[PDB]
């Protein structure tokens, strides 16, 4: 909207790709986010000028409330630092949520679950990021991920053929995807986008899962199976590389990953 200020940075090289070892753009022209593909200073300027507020949602039910301290503490060190952040912790144990110190411009809301407004999100944040709680941030996760709708490449299938993707393969399921279809296998542990797009996705998945339940069938990987069906038919405007969803214990640290940003907790 408003003009960017004068900035001094390395000139992009038209005849010199940033990354030659990986695909950095999808066939529908959506950027695939890898380290080396973005200048975070330019992106931070663009999003700060818009006074962008990012909502980060996590569910912590039962024993998972134990993952909240590390999750939040590391989010404070690596997630959208410099921007407005609103954490939404849905839990069945409100009093169990740890007292984590937050930086300025960041807030946390505890929402008790077991039953209990989506209009709230529309008036409080610009983007919604939905992640699993048994994780920790190890490096920068910033505005480079923000876009109308994004999905993240599952670390186990980024180099696999579509036939190997663990999509729901039964035609009787709404999440059905035949062997000759599919772009990528997205992991349900990290997705997001504008509030409107995220709500459209969740409403679509909720309805598809209800239809499956009525037909007596449960998708092989539940919610994730439906997420993949949705993103197949509604292409994400950005795709995050495995840098954003990794497990160093089970997968190590491949040369193709210059940074391990968000990882599973052992
Ligand atoms: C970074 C995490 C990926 C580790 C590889 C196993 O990933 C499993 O993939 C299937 C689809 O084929 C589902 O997405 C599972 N949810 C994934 O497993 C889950 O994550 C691993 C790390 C374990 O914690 C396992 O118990 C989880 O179900
Ligand atoms: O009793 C439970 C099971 C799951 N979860 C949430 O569901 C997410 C996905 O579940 P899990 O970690 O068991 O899945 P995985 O990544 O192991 O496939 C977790 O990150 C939690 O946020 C929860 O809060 N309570
Ligand atoms: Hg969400
Ligand atoms: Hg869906
Ligand atoms: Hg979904
Ligand atoms: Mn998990």
């Amino acid at each position: 909207m408003v003009s960017l200020p004068r900035m001094v940075y390395p000139q992009p090289k038209v005849l010199t790709p940033c990354r030659k070892d990986v695909l950095v753009v999808t066939p529908w022209l959506a950027p695939i986010v890898w380290e080396g593909t973005f200048n975070i200073d330019i992106l931070n300027e663009q999003f700060r000028l818009q006074n962008t507020t990012i909502g980060l949602t996590v569910f912590a039910i039962k024993k998972y409330v134990a993952f909240l301290k590390l999750f939040l503490e590391t989010a404070e060190k690596h997630f959208m630092v410099g921007h407005r952040v609103h954490y939404y912790v849905f839990t069945d144990q409100p009093a169990a949520v740890p007292r984590v110190t937050l930086g300025t411009g960041r807030q946390l809301s505890v929402l008790e679950v077991g039953a209990y407004c989506e209009r709230r999100f529309l008036s409080e944040v610009d983007y919604l990021v939905c992640v699993d709680v048994d994780m920790e941030f190890r490096d920068h996760v910033g505005v480079e991920i923000l876009t109308p709708l994004f999905g993240t490449l599952h670390p186990s299938f980024y180099g696999s053929s579509r036939e190997a993707f663990t999509y729901e393969r039964r035609p009787q399921s709404q999440a059905y995807i035949p062997k000759d279809e599919g772009d990528f296998y997205y992991m349900g542990a990290f997705f997001g986008g504008s509030v409107q797009e995220v709500q459209r996705l969740t409403r679509a998945c909720h309805q598809a899962m209800m239809v499956d339940q009525a037909n007596g069938i449960e998708a092989v990987w539940h919610d994730e199976s439906h997420l993949n069906k949705y993103l197949l038919r509604h292409k994400p405007t950005k795709v995050l590389s495995p840098e954003y969803l990794w497990d160093q214990q089970l997968l190590g640290w491949p040369a193709v990953l210059r940074k391990l940003r968000f990882t599973a907790v052992p």
